[PDB]
């Protein structure tokens, strides 16, 4: 039972994690789990030696499963289906690693990856892991400036990219965006590796850019390089301002142990089953559950290049699941809301044999009751909300379907996973009564596989995560826990919003808006949206002496966010106001504007400069349709 599992962890955490560590093939096995020598900066399995690519690929070939399918590429936007076995994947990754080594990549070097959803993206991640290089994958929906920030922070020796990708009605110009990002960056890579795609080919800068295939001619395959248990597996940037980059570090050994454990115990698949997360390699869901966890565990994983609707229609999810015999499906609530908007009766579902589909999982944003119940009703399988974040790399709260299918409380991601002692704390740092809203914190040490630190930013790591609640990790989410231990995730406690499942910094957006020549100051809030959960909304205050029309400035701002942050920011609603409501210390009362926009309750702020400002704000919101 799950109570037995969780109590077994509480009563003997070392024994629990050392046993889970037995599933990993070590070069040097760890002698213990927790390393508390640098508390409160805890680390796990630091004395191990291991290689991630060996456990995700080679080992399965050596076990006789070389002909098992490792990766299925299903790209409706290029009408392409490709299957790659574990033996084929071993050949591709070891030769690609050899090419990276021949051009100077060494253990510890960073390699940025800027690619759409193609199997070559996983091969690049795994090749870096094979060399002990440290990859950093950047979502292809980010703009050249955002890619430049990353280049500067991570100082990669190389960047791997594809020529293009396909979005509905638009080709994404990866290589031109990379070119502009490299020009913007102060740090310059030694070389780039460019995977050409026929939909829009790329220009190579001579001496810098090399063709993916040609660079592999005549190279020897590289071996799996042994790295320390606490060697970084990758750097994954999450929501932030250009001044305060948050490069989440993933430690190699805890990552292997924890992700492997989740595949049966949470996602209820056995080795050889087919698993599909409809996410992107640019996100942690794509790191953990497109690339690493299924391959570590010996599953088939699906790399899907398309959309829940429009590539070609709302049946695509069911066609993919049916055709490839998916057993567990992992997606985001926004994607299913799009499907049921187009196909409310689930007519596409009856067209396909879904008899292999056993469980659906949701994460990345609030899983609303309508979406849960529709999906349960139309698929007749359990639908499992579960909560986690870039920092943890795997579930904090879940329904542990491979251990015990617990009763689902619709609206809740269920219960704390082993390794997470989850508590709701008040302003004063004290646990509150069940059902009381507060900040969700996790008692240190955070579970194996979670971040030990931020890339070259230890001070920012301590401040943002370990300081508000000493002895705890501050998740950044607020919510409550009921009397049975079921979690409910409410809002972020910081500037972050979740748009269509995507974690975005509103502060990043304000910094961009604040650089428009005519804007004196601004505020970006996240308003409620039925389809996408939240949407960003901007308020603009012009400088003195601005005559220009208001909507024309608003357009240049919408366009500046798209150019500086990227299309993924989904920033379409900007408006112009005389002034912003502030407290005595000058803080902008963003929380009050949100409640006004959402038509939710609020109390007039107690230290607001001029209350009449909120009437002006209310008029600006009504012009945009809110509420
Ligand atoms: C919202 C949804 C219906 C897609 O529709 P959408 O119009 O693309 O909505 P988004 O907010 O994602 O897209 C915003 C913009 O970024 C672009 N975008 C999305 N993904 C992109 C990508 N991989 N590369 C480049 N641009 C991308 C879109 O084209 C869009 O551009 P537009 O303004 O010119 O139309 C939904 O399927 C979705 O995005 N789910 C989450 C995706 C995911 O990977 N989630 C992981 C969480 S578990
Ligand atoms: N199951 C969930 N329910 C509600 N919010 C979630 C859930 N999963 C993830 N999130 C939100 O998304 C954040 C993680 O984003 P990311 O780091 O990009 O994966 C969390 O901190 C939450 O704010």
């Amino acid at each position: 039972t799950y109570s037995q599992t969780y109590a077994a962890w509480k009563n003997d955490p070392e024994g629990f994690w050392m046993e889970a560590a037995q599933a990993i093939d070590w070069v040097t096995p760890p002698g213990a789990a927790l390393n508390s020598d640098n508390a409160p900066l805890y680390e796990w399995f630091t004395d191990a030696e291991v290689n991630t690519c060996f456990n995700a690929v080679d080992r399965h070939v050596q076990a006789g499963n070389g002909d098992r399918v490792a990766i299925i590429h299903d790209s409706p936007v290029t009408h392409t289906k490709q299957e790659i076995t574990y033996a084929e994947l071993q050949e591709r990754v070891s030769l690609l690693a050899g090419a990276l080594r021949a051009k100077g990549i060494e253990k510890g070097d960073r390699v940025l990856i800027y690619m759409p959803m193609v199997p070559q993206a996983l091969e690049a991640m795994l090749a870096c892991a094979r060399l002990g290089a440290i990859h950093s994958v950047v979502f292809g929906g980010f703009a050249a400036n955002e890619l430049a920030v990353r280049i500067d922070d991570a100082t990669p020796k190389a960047i791997i990219a594809a020529s293009c990708g396909i979005e509905p009605g638009r080709v994404v110009h990866y290589k031109p965006l990379l070119d502009g990002a490299i020009d913007l960056a102060t740090h310059k890579p030694d070389f780039c590796l460019i995977f050409q795609r026929e939909q829009e080919v790329a220009h190579l800068e001579p001496g810098r850019d090399f063709d993916w295939h040609e660079a592999q001619y005549g190279v020897d395959p590289a071996e799996c390089v042994p790295v320390a248990g606490n060697h970084p597996a990758y750097i994954l940037y999450t929501s932030g301002t250009t001044g305060q980059p948050k490069g989440v570090l993933r430690p190699t050994a805890g990552h292997l142990v924890a992700l492997n454990w989740t595949m049966k115990n949470i996602y209820n698949v056995d080795p050889g089953d087919v698993f599909w997360a409809a996410s992107d390699v640019g996100w942690v869901v794509g790191h953990s559950y497109i690339c690493y966890a299924p391959l570590i565990h010996g599953n088939t994983t699906i790399v899907f290049e398309g959309k829940p609707v429009g590539t070609p229609d709302a049946g695509t999810f069911w066609r993919v699941i049916s055709e490839h015999k998916v057993k567990s499906f992992f997606t985001a609530p926004t994607a299913l809301r799009a499907v049921k908007r187009e196909d409310p009766n689930g007519e596409f579902i009856g067209k396909y044999d879904l008899s292999h589909l056993k469980t659906v999982y949701l994460a990345g944003e609030r899983a609303d009751p309508d979406t849960i119940q529709w999906t349960m009703d139309k698929l007749g399988v359990p639908v499992i909300d579960h909560w986690w974040q870039t920092e943890t790399g795997w579930a904090i709260a879940a329904n542990p379907m491979g251990i015990e299918h617990l009763p689902v409380k619709i609206g809740s991601p269920s219960v704390a996973m082993p390794g997470y002692d989850v508590q709701v704390l008040d302003e004063g740092g004290h646990p509150v009564a069940p059902g009381t809203l507060g900040a969700i914190a996790v008692k240190l040490p955070l579970a194996p596989g979670t971040l030990p630190n931020l890339w070259q930013a230890e001070e920012r790591f301590v401040k943002s995560y370990l300081t508000t609640f000493p002895g705890y990790y501050e998740t950044g989410d607020a919510g409550y826990i009921d009397e049975d231990g079921y979690l409910y995730i409410m809002a972020r406690t910081d500037d972050v919003i979740n748009v269509a499942g995507h974690r975005l910094s509103t502060g990043a957006m304000e910094e961009v808006l604040a650089s428009h020549p005519d804007v004196a100051e601004c505020a970006v809030i996240g308003v409620s949206d039925t389809l996408k959960g939240q949407m960003p909304l901007g308020f603009l205050c012009l400088s003195a002496g601005v005559n220009r029309p208001h909507d024309e400035i608003a357009k240049e701002c919408v366009k500046l966010v798209r150019e500086k942050i990227g299309p993924v920011a989904a920033f379409k609603l900007a408006c112009v106001v005389d002034r912003l409501p502030k407290t005595r210390s000058g803080k902008i009362l963003r929380g009050t504007m949100v409640n006004i926009a959402d038509g939710t309750p609020w109390k007039m702020p107690a230290t607001i400069d001029d209350p009449a400002i909120l009437d002006e704000i209310t008029e600006a919101l009504g012009k945009l349709g809110y509420p």
